[PDB]
């Protein structure tokens, strides 16, 4: 099981597509709601996320029914549909995932940040960095629910410099176009979800602090971050978890004005990947880093409370560390991080230790030596 949110609100899920085209914006909504009692949010709702692992995993397409088999009918806790919470206004958290991955994979996180009174949309990329994803290819389509499915792009070794910058790039733009659609969202513009929910959008009109805005995510989704600050003034801060620096271009480094909180798994890590990190330093600039001990790259997704300690600790998606222990650790640093660069009005400031590292659990900066 995936660990509910810490925080006094409940949390409600949903999915956007709007437009419906590979071009749209695709996310999943955490958001604080109202008390009820609607079935949980169904964690990977389509048989084609599991054959788009099986491709990621580099196995046959039959793995992924077998994954399926196995963790199709899980759910998060996250109450489906349920209507939001009136009568505030909720800073507002773009996410980003990693390679591999898709929107619904890090809802951990965004239960916990939901719970504690944000909104968070976690974006689903089209880069072609998904395991997999959909749109649809006319409004008909549309209409009827005819999916069509982009799976993850396999690349060969001469294109990676080239294709992984153009799609952190993507990224970016996907990062900065899903926020322009939750401002028009917040102001009342009517969209049509291509989608066809039963959660009325109108109810976010007016429900989006405005200037309040963060952008997080993991691994590639840490990179994004970078890409994102650098282009994009409306998100005031971001917060790369475990970040895998290599798409991002030599002339970004230099370029992010916000304030930015590195939060690294032990293992992951390596010098060449410090190094970049490091040079995104800078006297009139913060930055915050921290190692979280015992910890492993997977720590930070939702497939670390899928399975038991054992076979979890096999696959590498348990390390030494207790999983909600871990996400605890990164979820209130993180809150810590937002309310004093967002300027928040909570009690998340209880957990500023965390930001210096000044835990049993907790390295300050890095383990990895870079001389
Ligand atoms: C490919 C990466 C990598 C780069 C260099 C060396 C090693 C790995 C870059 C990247 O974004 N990574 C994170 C992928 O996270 C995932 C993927 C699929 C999932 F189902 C879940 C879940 N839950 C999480 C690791
Ligand atoms: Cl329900
Ligand atoms: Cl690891």
């Amino acid at each position: 099981k995936i660990p509910r949110g810490n925080g006094p609100y409940s949390v409600g899920c949903t999915d956007l597509m709007f437009d419906h085209t590979n071009k749209g914006t695709f996310l999943r909504l955490y958001y604080p709601s109202q008390d009820n009692d609607r079935l949980d949010t169904l964690w990977i709702p389509n048989k084609e996320y599991f054959w788009g692992l099986s491709k990621f995993l580099g196995t046959h397409w039959l793995m992924g029914n077998i994954l399926r088999l196995l963790f199709g009918s899980m759910t998060t806790p996250a109450n489906w549909n349920s209507p939001l919470r009136p009568g505030e206004k909720y800073p507002l958290v773009v996410f980003s995932h990693g390679l591999g991955a898709f929107r619904t994979l890090y809802s951990a996180i965004g239960i916990d940040l939901a719970s504690h009174g944000f909104i968070v949309a976690a974006v689903e990329h089209r880069d072609r960095s998904a395991s997999a994803t959909y749109y649809f290819k006319d409004q008909s389509a549309a209409e009827i629910g005819d999916k069509s499915w982009l799976y993850l792009r396999t690349l060969k070794q001469e294109e990676e410099t080239h294709i992984r910058n153009e799609q952190v790039r993507q990224r970016a733009k996907e990062c900065s176009q899903a926020l322009s659609l939750i401002l028009d969202i917040d102001h009342g513009k009517p969209v049509k979800n291509a989608l066809d929910l039963k959660f009325d959008m109108e109810q976010l009109k007016d429900s989006i602090d405005r200037e309040k805005i963060a952008v997080i995510g993991h691994s590639f989704g840490g990179a994004t971050v970078i890409q994102t600050l650098s282009e994009d003034q409306r998100f005031r801060c971001g917060i790369a978890l475990d970040a895998w620096m290599f798409p991002l271009g030599d002339e970004v480094y230099s370029r992010i004005p916000q304030p930015l909180f590195f939060i690294n798994s032990e293992y992951f890590q390596y010098p060449a990947n410090i190094i970049k990190m490091k040079k995104c330093y800078s006297p009139d600039k913060e930055r915050k880093m921290i190692t979280i001990r015992g910890s492993v790259h997977q720590n930070f997704a939702d497939f670390t409370f899928a399975t038991g300690k054992i076979i979890g600790h096999m696959l590498k998606l348990k390390g030494d560390i207790d999983s909600n222990v871990a996400i605890d650790l990164s979820n209130k640093a993180s809150l810590a991080f937002l309310q004093k660069h967002l300027g928040l009005h909570k009690d998340f400031d209880q957990w500023d230790c965390l930001i210096e590292g000044d835990d049993e659990n907790l390295i300050p900066g890095t383990n990895i030596n870079t001389t």
